[PDB]
């Protein structure tokens, strides 16, 4: 269903893209979104789907908007408008000057000194999961690795019981790829409901886990409130449960159809960090946005105050103007240009954690299970949203070709 065209939007900019169900999804998520960059399509379009919002389609405009926070505010960053109004997570729902103080604390708990201390646990979990899959000759990758590997590391780091993973994953799923069973406002309230007793517990006893450090924190030298801590801990949960989980499956789906690319990493394992960077461009998967604070002319188009604008982080690196032949994976690409981890003052805080988990996954999977493919006759289903995902990934291999380490 389409929302009526607002009077102030020129009819010739209308392109009805549905970000939660793009029309070409069967060809792949990123391919479905890349129809926005055909030569007939302008740099700035209006979709009447999902209540009606702008979409910037080129990397040049996506970067400009994310730098200019005084016109493009993160107070309402999700589409549909109801979701963006309920969205109050910290730091992303704040602009500078208020935003920067909370970043320091969030950085403190997923920052690089934390990741170095976790190296053995990351490595031993990756090996423990993979060695337990190897003699089976089959897995459901999303259930059996992509979810438990990054999510158990995050629950360990935050100090939360592993038994709570299915309830929490379902709620964060409803905030990024909704089912229809919950609105965003309801999923958010249920996740706040979960954190409220935990946060009051850990403000009593100072501690080393990520919730304690946030709940006992100061921001620009003043005590963080219980409510501010709730809104920051919830955002950490969403990042920990949704991003790497889904990115891993996209990568592994590609490697399972691309033996040429598999073989390249098997023989030259020191290409792995670079391949990580080029998989992150090709299979970029986040797309959120901003809301206009004032009437503003932007690349010839008159935006009204309160218009929402989708600024898909995913599209910048798929733009041919930023990377030649963008849909080819080329692990020796010379200048890998992308905005997979965002742009501007809201640059991703967990990218050190993310990169370690991806590189450890590629290294430990390929040395033990070098060859695998998609289970015969299965077609991989995808789902699009704020964070796009792979719905299921059946893999198979012959265990006689594996290597026990
Ligand atoms: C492949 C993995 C990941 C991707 C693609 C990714 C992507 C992004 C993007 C695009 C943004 C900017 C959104 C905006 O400007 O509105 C962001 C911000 C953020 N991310 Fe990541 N992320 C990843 C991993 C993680 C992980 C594992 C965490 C763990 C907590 C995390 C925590 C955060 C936080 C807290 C912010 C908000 C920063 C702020 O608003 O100042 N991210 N991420
Ligand atoms: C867009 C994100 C990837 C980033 C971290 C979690 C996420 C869904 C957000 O709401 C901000
Ligand atoms: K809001």
């Amino acid at each position: 269903n389409l929302a009526p065209l607002p009077p102030h939007v020129p009819e010739h900019l209308v392109f009805d893209f549905d970000m939660y169900n793009p029309s070409n999804l069967s060809a792949g998520v990123q391919e479905a979104w890349a129809v926005l960059q055909e030569s007939n399509v302008p740099d700035l379009v209006w979709t009447r789907c999902n209540g009606g919002h702008w979409i910037a389609t080129r990397g040049q405009l996506i970067r400009e908007a994310y730098e200019d926070y005084r016109h493009f505010s993160s107070e309402c960053p999700f589409i549909p408008r109801e979701a963006g109004e309920a969205y109050d997570f910290i730091p992303t729902s704040m602009d500078p000057p208020e935003q920067r103080q909370f970043r320091a604390l969030a950085n403190q708990v997923v920052g690089m000194p934390v990741v170095d201390k976790l190296e053995n646990r990351i490595q031993e979990l990756a090996c423990s999961l993979i060695e337990s899959l190897r003699p089976q000759g089959q897995c459901n990758f999303t259930e059996d690795y992509a979810e438990p590997f990054p999510i158990r590391i995050f629950m360990l780091l935050a100090g939360l019981p592993e038994e709570d993973i299915p309830h929490l994953k379902y709620l964060t799923d409803q905030m990024t790829r909704p089912d229809g069973s919950m609105t965003f406002a309801e999923a958010k309230e249920a996740l706040y409901d979960y954190l409220i007793p935990i946060i009051e517990q850990r403000r009593q006893k100072p501690g080393t886990d990520a919730i304690s450090i946030v709940a006992n924190g100061q921001v620009n030298g003043r005590p963080i409130t219980s409510d501010e801590a709730k809104r920051m801990c919830g955002l950490l949960l969403v990042g920990g449960l949704e991003t790497v989980v889904n990115f891993l499956s996209f990568s592994m789906e590609f490697l399972a159809k691309s033996p040429e690319h598999r073989q390249e990493l098997i023989e030259r394992p020191e290409r792995i960090p670079a391949a990580c960077e080029e998989l992150l461009r090709r299979f970029s998967l986040v797309a959120d946005g901003r809301i206009l604070t004032s009437d503003y002319e932007f690349h010839g188009v008159q935006l009204k105050k309160g218009d929402q604008i989708l600024l898909p982080q995913m599209l910048s690196g798929l733009d041919e103007r930023e990377n030649a032949a963008p849909m080819h994976v080329d692990f020796s690409r010379q200048k890998v240009s992308h905005t997979t981890f965002g742009h501007g003052s809201h640059l991703c805080l967990g990218q050190h954690l993310a990169r370690r988990e991806i590189i450890v996954t590629l290294k430990e999977w390929l040395t033990r299970i070098p060859d695998f493919s998609i289970a015969p006759g299965a077609q991989i289903q995808h789902k699009s949203g704020i964070v796009s995902g792979v719905q299921a990934l059946p893999l198979v291999w012959d265990p006689a070709t594996t290597k026990a380490v």
